[PDB]
């Protein structure tokens, strides 16, 4: 059990201390970093698998998960403000929250919770600060790999699907053929509905299949079949990315002054090159508080009312966070 990954002896204790939050909502990844010596994701997915026996049950070796994790954490970009392993860190133990919600007790074999927290934790890797559409409009190599279609998120699952090739990374070598052969097909499809293009299409089916949710006796939802399983999968991984509006308001504020960082990045990229510039990438006019608002009203809210009421009512205090943190940004627009 590695307990440090620098010189500082008071940060194994500091980190010990945040970990105790682990399966919490209000775990403060920020500080697990600091604790780190920068390495939030391999430190939360070592302590998330050991946290639901996953190196036991699937008999992957410390040693192999500590090196895949920390290569894996490498190919996320430092230099990008909001896309680096912080976020990646900040999904993976958000996915590891959610798997646990009341409503959802039971439902999950142990594959699927592995797939998933996988999912997570690969799901952004290797991205460059740039969306799918400044990609393709640039004619970039990953555009043109991918003809087009879902260019950072197939890219995502080549590098972490790759770098599993190598012996001394492979974590998944004691799974069956069978197994890997599932747990691929189920990462494959988590991952892909990430692309923020799918969104609007899985909200809907999500909404549709709430209406018609069967609620068991014992208060769990029956979800009897693969294809309502990992329907539920793609959703939470999807929701853990797009959680940052519901966790408490210093810790949205860091991470949207992140993303706002990222996007203006972009913004300069697209001026340098004579493009036209996204508007919300655009430094010289675009309102953050008014991105936020406009975010969670038209993407955020939707999607997280509608996990409420899938998993009701596990989600109710996730929701007023949201609706508190909505209010703060409105309330920081000096007009109307
Ligand atoms: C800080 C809170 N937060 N977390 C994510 C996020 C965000 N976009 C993510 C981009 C990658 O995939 C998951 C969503 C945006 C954001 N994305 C867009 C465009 C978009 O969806 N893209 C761009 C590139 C990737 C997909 C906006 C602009 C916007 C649209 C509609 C309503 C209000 C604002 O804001 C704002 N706050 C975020
Ligand atoms: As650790
Ligand atoms: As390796
Ligand atoms: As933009
Ligand atoms: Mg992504
Ligand atoms: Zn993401």
């Amino acid at each position: 059990s590695i307990s440090r990954f620098g010189v500082n002896t008071e940060n194994e204790d500091h980190l010990a201390k945040e970990l105790e939050d682990l399966n919490k909502w209000g775990l403060n990844i920020f500080n697990v970093a600091g604790y780190s010596h920068n390495r939030p994701l391999t430190c939360i997915m070592y302590a998330i698998f050991q946290e639901r026996d996953l190196l036991k049950t699937f008999r992957i070796s410390s040693d192999t998960f500590i090196t895949y994790m920390m290569t894996l954490e490498d190919h996320y970009h430092s230099d990008v403000a909001y896309h680096n392993s912080l976020h990646a860190a900040d999904v993976a133990q958000s996915t590891h929250v959610l798997l646990s919600t009341p409503a959802l007790d039971a439902v999950f074999t142990d594959l699927e919770i592995l797939a998933a927290i996988f999912a997570a934790a690969i799901h952004d890797v290797d991205h460059p600060g740039v969306s799918n559409q400044f990609l393709i409009n640039t004619n970039s190599e990953l555009a043109l790999m991918y003809n087009d279609e879902s260019v950072l998120e197939n890219h995502h699952l080549a590098v972490g699907f790759k770098l599993l090739q190598e012996e001394h990374c492979d974590i998944f070598m004691n799974l069956t053929k069978k197994q890997r052969q599932t747990l691929r097909k189920m990462v494959i499809d988590m991952v892909l509905a990430t692309d923020m293009s799918k969104h609007m299409s899985l909200l809907a089916d999500l909404k549709t299949m709430v209406e018609t949710k069967k609620v068991t006796s014992s208060g769990v939802l029956l979800l009897d079949n693969y294809t309502d399983r990992i329907q539920v999968l793609r959703n939470m991984v999807h929701c853990a990315d797009l959680s940052n509006p519901t966790k408490s308001l210093e810790l949205y504020r860091q991470w949207t002054d992140r993303i706002m960082e990222e996007f203006f990045q972009q913004g300069d990229k697209e001026r340098e090159r004579g493009m036209e510039i996204s508007p919300m990438c655009d430094k010289h006019t675009a309102s953050v508080e008014k991105s936020q608002v406009g975010f969670i009203d038209y993407i955020v809210h939707p999607l997280w009312e509608t996990w409420a009421d899938l998993v009701q009512p596990d989600a109710q205090d996730i929701l007023d966070t949201l609706e508190d943190n909505r209010n703060w940004y409105q309330a920081m627009i000096p007009q109307a």
